[PDB]
């Protein structure tokens, strides 16, 4: 055979290339020289293909992989066809149970490294030296939808990091918001059932916009804080690279002296914080349900590695009760104004998996998986999580040997007296399978706790109280965090929150549920409550108007670190610009455009009304990446329309629609020369409008203005104008 | 802690040692220099223990593995103890479904080598060159009992060989009898359910002596042939090393020219044929239910490797219909007087597993696993077996990735487009997961059939007929093979057959089922039927007395290869002798005894009334292996009582009974000097009797005479003398 | 064809009979008049058979259950034989994992009744009224051996009772000795691995007489008390009917006023205490490995109902 | 077998036939039906061979495949007619 | 505390039950291949009762040492010297 093109254009270059320049490929084929201990340790299970014979799983070479064995060429299939049955059997049992929650997720390999030794506060080996590099495997996800659901839904996002340390696996299993919806793990199934697709008909997918979710929320005010984050633009991240990461729970750091420090974990996106806008997000679920997964994969293939800074919020054991909220309450955040995040290290995601199923689908992350130098706390949510993540992979991963599945395997030594279990891979040669034993001289042996390489010993926390199924009275406050969050948002962010609640409650069929949720909003903020209420045709009562707002959180009336956009931090490297072509493009414009974009690491997609190519005025042949309908503006960060034969595209509905959609969604638009005639379609004044770059040609100044707008992400001042544009 | 004894007696020497001298141990530790390609390939999953820290499965060192974490040293266990939960979770899910049949089995590693190239008749790579060594993994089994059932039951024995070839796994899945009970795979569940423990109460275990088995047998005369084999001494082998092995079905050998030759597979025991007697076997299921498993393991540790000769019954395509019976009928054997077994190669079993569960319990054998050069036939039992063995491991071994379990893995390459499935180990890098493809240039690729290393192509057998659920009329003859078997047995073998049937039928509660089986036996042979009938207090009718016997099998009225003992093949190496010690043994006898046994590779066990030591007449200190009750005569092949202070054990009931039991079970007994006083225990006349060695001392010909008796296995002339004797 | 004898001697009389008098049979056929709420509640899943057509699991009548479908009567079996594949598939997947411990067990149905109300010390509904009957299902077992191992081995015996009460299931999961070998559950896998068949070769079955168990015992003196009981004749009971039952642990009884009372549970065999002797027990594992299972079943069929206080 | 956990998936409510189903198959993970048949095999005399085979007939008969004519060699080959 | 209950149990058995206990330990320990393990168990029996320890030791051909012969029996269980 020889089906590959003789030119060799079926195989992607094994060099970093921008999004869409090459066909994407398995990580080790795309970047074979990107290495880490974990990645190298997976080499024993990696399987090639080129130059090998096609075989059964038993190693028997197949002569004909096109036909079943039958009596005569139009006869009955025979039961003796073992080649067929093995192929079909494997196919028939390919699927494993998806994750109960966070079933939809995207993952990649990377490495972590500390900025300095943290031996003074923790004896955790991976944090003991800036030169200790710890391989990681990070899986990002949504919560509600199945594995086949869409990425840009409105939802909380999971952020799990598997650290392959030299003293064991440490899984930091977090999310993109600093709190969770509920306080006690016992209500998790109630919350999840409430948000998941309703039981009779299994609708709706990937959405909290339905009766049962809001019913539960209305009856459980502890959920309001995380509900606020979800209704904000935090619920619709632009990309996994541009969202924050949090551990949520107060854990402990244990140093060598055996002193405990309370800690909350943080992931700071070095690419900055950025989110889509609701209409763009929702339409993106239909145009490209794999948008986040694609974006992550393509950023890593282009060398735009997602980078996060690990940060710790540290609270002395003696300060436990110094806040007006309980440190162990997962529905409560620790304002960065009160307890600053200490920048501890950096994680770089630099390599995609080879096989999604094998590495991503099969990975098992669990918050219980800690290492010496780390310890839990009594947070009632975290406490109950500890039972679950081991339990769940008995079905999901088929048994108790899930740690032998390659991606889950520790890179450090593991030895114990545990044996058997379905699909046992390890063959134990130990004469003994119990301890204490004399027949193997008691090996493997226990190790006393110590400064380094010691066994795990729990912090000896004093436990005093009666066996009671009771919520701590201290956790009984539900509106102050929500209010703090609300007051810390910019005016447009507040407006998107109001719109989030209004859109969702509009889809709640039982009107009394909408009213009860508006009543909860009145205990948080009158302005929020009135604005949502007015969109629902609901009138606040006398009493609702008089509810006194909750108290500030330890004197804070706001905290700018809770806003996505209050404090500038945008990064354009890795963003993408759509360039709308015409049949005789002014080649000088493009040249300048592309040069400026490449200098800032911004990608471009050349779009036209058909595939193939167009020729610029000087004979420059320009390859078309996609059509206007084929790669909608939802997929880009800004739109540029170069000068040339504008009449070729000026009556192109799709071309005009491309600009109106981008406009509606507050994206920077740049118009050069006669591309300025497209101003009429988005009704832009003759004199101009902030957010629309326009010039006689696309020069250095023009590119500087566009790149400046892209660093600010979206044109928030345009909001009050998109109302009157039909798109 | 440091619990092994200073002196290192906890650890067995890593060199061949006779049974009972050292603690048995994992194969890789007992014989580290015994290697093969498969054993070396398992090194990636072998795990050590010594000098390693005790950890969780995630690599975290454990400080205290004696206690659960609790609130107070007498307080409640906390949910956060993940070390406790992981260790209990693995324990809680250790078991996997046992095999539906053959659940009880003992396995070992070894190697195979052909004597000469078989290229003229088969293109199978493992038979193409005498210098080609093929690693094997053999599992011997019983059929009916569960994994924890006993070894020396009356049953058929399984004999499965996994040939790790260069062109794929070849599994030869046979038994210790040349036929099976049924003709068509559709009745397998019927037959098995009938023989297994009855469904209301799950009784009995490891036995066909119950109503449902004999009910089925009486209604399905096709089973009579294999029933005859089971009722004979063949059903209670002395050990796996001393039984024959057969593939049962007629398969095909395909050469490079495309010529098909019919073949039946045979295994000849190089240690010979040898079985126990019913009373010993049944009692031995009580005194040591692991007798076969232990004997196999210890033979390999002593260096007495089980050796088998692969042999082929070869029948040209033109002779398919030249016999009285159908070649495709699995209830019919091919008499060696008609078609000789041609010696093909030697299999040597020379290493035990490291971990029984990982290697033995998870091994999956399947007769559909063939390689180019072999093919199937239309044998209706075999046809259906091809469906079952892949199917069953979806539950037994948790999925379709069972070939990725270390023991099952091919040693040769395996590449295909199958993906995912529970427990997926292999991480595929192939850009394509389908064929035909151009994106990976169609790799891996199909390979045409050819003389060597070519793809599998089935032999183009002509198929002609209507789609029918119909037994071929050529299969409808049920008594001629049973009769041929009967007539080929010695008189004492025939008595033992009569005794097996009589005993089994006595456990059948409904008398009419006993009568119906007696009626079937009368269709086979009158003498046989009459003798069984007599033992059951049943009178044959005149009609039954004149049933004309089935015809000879192609003129044969007997075939001595069908007997275990008609044609001598006695091997004494690996056998064991019990030595009844006293407190002042004549050391000269002992030296003569022990050295004669060692010269022929016959083992000995020194027994006494307690453990510890005994001092011979010259001060030689004798180590006691076991007490008379601790290692009953059932476990040895012969008994020797050396001269000394005989009055020390003369009135010891156990010692006396030891000789009564061995005498009854027809084992050679040797009495030196005053040990001849024991003759009155077994009723031996002054002049002596064949089967009893006796002299003034253990000198001269005493040991050569005893060893000749051992070579003939049992004293069959003593049968009439055992009738009375209360033992 | 193959039918019952003319005399109807294929079927056991549906009345109490002495061991050996009639072939044993499923409980609802042997004693149709013996009922209790649990037994009646199982009627939705009980399936008869007499007078019904043989079918696939999809309810399709089978014409020929003697043969596979093939192209010609000496031809290859065809893949479209769904009757055959359904039948084989079900057979191929009959086994389920046996219990990690106590895999070998024998069970029966019964009923419990308190002698008097125990409301002063406990508000448990099943102990509140002398005339309120609670259906039970009891499973007796050995500890070490597989489900196919022998009954009369030397081992501890499990004595599990499932109480179907009006306020929930109560499982009293005990043993025939009043203590266990170890103190903390974290060591369970160590103890069980030590007594179970050794890992390299999986020997010995249903026996503690091997190096690893005695090694563990020798380094863990807390096991000595239950080891004493195991080595005594308590380790080889004559029948499940003639052994004591104990819950081992101290639990609590809680009354309606909130008072907690510490309790240890006992079962007293009304047939008395009786054990075999070692030689007998060992030989019996060979002569009848199903002796305790058989003896329990036959006692019940005979009207000699196992009774415990 | 993997999707619905075993060979008793016909006992899952929605999959249950509404007509009678009786056979000699037993056990399997999550076995719902409790068989009282003394026999779990056929032929059997202990339950007088019930449940019994049923000859094919016009109505309520056993399934019998159409006796189609088969003739050709054992081949892995696409029919030329499909090309 | 590991020996008082073992001893309470031992003293509560009849003479023939005590012998059967002895025979059980002796049988079992005879199947233990590593002799040091048998000796360690006998040592543990000497912490329970010397009559018992000595009867097992004799069947195993083991000699109790002088220190073993001088191990003080465990205390009675709340004054009980037996419980029938
Ligand atoms: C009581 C149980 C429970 C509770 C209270 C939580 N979840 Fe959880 N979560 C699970 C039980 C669980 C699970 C059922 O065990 C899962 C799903 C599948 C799995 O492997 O683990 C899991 C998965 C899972 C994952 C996906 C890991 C991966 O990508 O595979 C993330 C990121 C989180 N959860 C994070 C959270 C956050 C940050 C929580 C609150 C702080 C939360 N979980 C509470
Ligand atoms: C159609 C069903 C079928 C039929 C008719 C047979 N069996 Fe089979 N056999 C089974 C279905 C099966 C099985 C259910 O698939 C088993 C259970 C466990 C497994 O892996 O394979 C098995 C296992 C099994 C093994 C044990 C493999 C091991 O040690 O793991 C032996 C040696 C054989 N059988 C031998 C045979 C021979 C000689 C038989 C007749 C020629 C036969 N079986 C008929």
């Amino acid at each position: 055979d020889s089906l590959a093109p003789e030119d060799g254009s079926h195989r992607p270059a094994a060099e970093p290339t921008p999004p869409g320049a090459q066909p994407t490929a398995p990580g080790s084929l795309k970047a074979p020289d990107t290495r880490n201990e974990k990645l190298n340790s997976l080499e024993d299970v990696r399987k090639g293909s080129e130059n090998y014979a096609l075989t059964t799983n038993q190693g028997v070479r197949i002569a004909d992989d096109q036909n079943s064995l039958r009596a005569g060429s139009r006869g009955p299939t025979l039961l003796e066809d073992f080649i067929l049955r093995e192929k079909i059997t494997h196919f028939d049992h390919e699927r494993i149970p998806e994750r109960i929650v966070h079933a939809r997720g995207s993952a990649a390999h990377g490495y972590f490294q500390p900025y300095k030794s943290l031996s003074d506060i923790t004896k955790a080996d991976f944090l003991s030296d800036p030169n200790k590099i710890t391989p990681v495997f990070v899986r990002f996800s949504t919560v509600q939808g199945g594995a086949g659901s869409a990425d840009t839904v409105r939802d909380i996002r999971g952020f799990a990091t598997k650290f392959y340390t030299e003293e064991g696996i440490f899984d930091l299993v977090g999310a993109n918001t600093p709190i969770f919806f509920i306080q006690d793990a016992h209500k998790f199934p109630d919350f999840v059932h409430a948000v998941k697709p309703e039981p009779h008909w299994a609708i709706p997918q990937g959405q909290s916009a339905h009766d049962t979710f809001w019913d539960y929320v209305s009856l459980q005010p502890e959920t309001l804080h995380n509900v606020m984050w979800a209704m904000s633009d935090r619920g619709i991240p632009r990309s996994y690279r541009t969202m924050e990461g949090f551990g949520i729970h107060t854990f402990r750091l244990i140093n060598a002296e055996g002193k405990a420090t309370f800690v909350r974990f943080h992931w700071k996106p070095l690419a900055g914080k950025a989110s889509l806008v609701w209409d763009e997000a929702q339409k993106l679920t239909g145009r490209d349900p794999d948008f986040h997964r694609r974006e992550l994969w393509e950023a890593i293939e282009a060398g735009d590695f997602p980078e996060y800074e690990l940060g710790f919020q540290l609270i002395p054991e003696e300060d436990e009760f110094k806040f007006d909220f309980d440190l162990l309450d997962p529905t409560k955040l620790i304002p960065e104004e009160l307890v600053p995040v200490q920048r501890v290290g950096k994680m770089v995601l630099n390599r995609n998996p080879d096989n999604f199923f094998a590495e991503n689908e099969q990975a098992a992350f669990h918050p219980g998986h800690i290492v010496p130098g780390l310890d839990f706390t009594n947070d009632p949510l975290l406490q109950g999580r500890l039972f679950s993540y081991t339990d769940t992979q008995i079905s999901r991963l088929g048994g108790p040997n899930f740690h032998e599945i390659p991606i889950n395997r520790p890179t450090c030594p593991y030895h114990n007296f545990q044996r058997d279990g379905m699909h046992r891979m390890g063959i134990d040669t130990n004469p003994a399978n119990y301890e204490p034993n004399s027949i193997n001289d008691n090996w493997p042996r226990e190790t006393p706790p110590g400064p380094k390489r010691g066994g795990f010993e729990s912090y000896q926390e004093r436990v005093e109280g009666n066996k009671v199924r009771e919520r701590s009275p201290s956790f009984g406050e539900y509106y102050s965090h929500p209010r703090l969050f609300w007051l810390s948002q910019t005016p447009f962010e507040q407006r998107h929150i109001v719109d989030g609640f209004s859109f969702e409650l509009s889809k709640v069929v039982r009107p009394y549920i909408r009213e009860r949720v508006v009543d909860q909003l009145a205990h948080i903020d009158l302005t929020l409550a009135q604005a949502v209420a007015k969109n629902l045709g609901i009138e606040l009562t006398d009493d609702q108007l008089n509810i006194t707002p909750p108290p500030d959180v330890n004197g804070l009336k706001k905290d700018p670190s809770l806003s996505l956009y209050a404090i500038p931090d945008g990064d354009v490297k890795g963003r993408v610009v759509a360039i709308l072509l015409n049949d005789e493009v002014r080649s000088a414009d493009l040249l300048a455009i592309l040069k400026a974009l490449k200098a800032k690491g911004v990608h471009a997609k050349l779009l036209y009304s058909r595939m193939g190519e167009v020729t610029a005025d000087d004979g420059t042949v320009l390859p078309i990446a996609a059509t206007f309908a084929g790669a909608p503006s939802l997929t880009v960060d800004a739109v540029i329309v170069p000068c040339g034969n504008i009449a070729d595209i000026a009556d192109n509905g799709d071309a005009n629609y491309y600009l109106m959609e981008a406009y509606k969604h507050l994206k920077p638009i740049a118009l050069a020369g006669d591309a300025r005639k497209f101003k009429a379609t988005i009704k832009i004044a003759d004199q101009g409008e902030e957010g629309i770059v326009e010039a006689d040609s696309a020069d250095g100044s023009f590119m500087d203005e566009l790149l400046t707008l892209m660093a600010a992400h979206r044109v928030w001042s345009r909001i009050p104008k998109i109302d009157k544009i039909p798109a």
